[PDB]
């Protein structure tokens, strides 16, 4: 049982799907920027990954610029409630599967917390080798 919050306008987020399917699952897949977690569930979230709540914020997005984010005036709980105003915000893609929840960039974290293995070679979008047939990381 494996969920990802996906933006499909992103390399990242499309490598990591894709390396998702080739471990031989169907992850549930969110549309963040319009399904986005609850509150609860972000908290829940950015736990489990282990990183800062300002680690989560993605920047080069318009309210990142226009509410001066990159600036450390913020608390954390300011910086979760701006996340969830305001989606594109949050940095992507999150996966979550019964190992554990990750950031996945690069995308290829996502193979610490997925349970199969590569099925074969994985190679990414712009050519990159990540996994050989043989399932060795390059
Ligand atoms: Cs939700
Ligand atoms: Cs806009
Ligand atoms: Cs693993
Ligand atoms: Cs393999
Ligand atoms: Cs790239």
């Amino acid at each position: 049982n494996i969920t990802i919050y996906h933006n499909p306008a992103c390399g990242t987020s499309r490598n990591t799907l894709e390396m998702i399917r080739n471990s031989g699952t169907e992850p549930t897949i969110i549309l963040y920027l319009e399904n986005p977690p609850s509150r609860d569930e972000l908290v829940k979230l950015i736990a489990d990954m282990g990183i800062s709540v300002r680690a989560l914020l993605a920047k080069n997005v318009e309210p990142y610029e226009q509410l001066g984010l990159a600036e450390d005036k913020f608390t954390d709980d300011q910086l979760i409630d701006f996340m969830l105003q305001h989606p594109i915000l949050i940095n992507r893609p999150i996966v979550v599967t019964p190992l554990g929840t990750r950031l996945c960039r690069p995308s290829e974290v996502v193979l610490d917390i997925l349970q199969d293995a590569q099925k074969g070679a994985f190679t990414k979008e712009d050519g990159e080798k990540v996994v050989d047939e043989a399932g060795k990381r390059l």
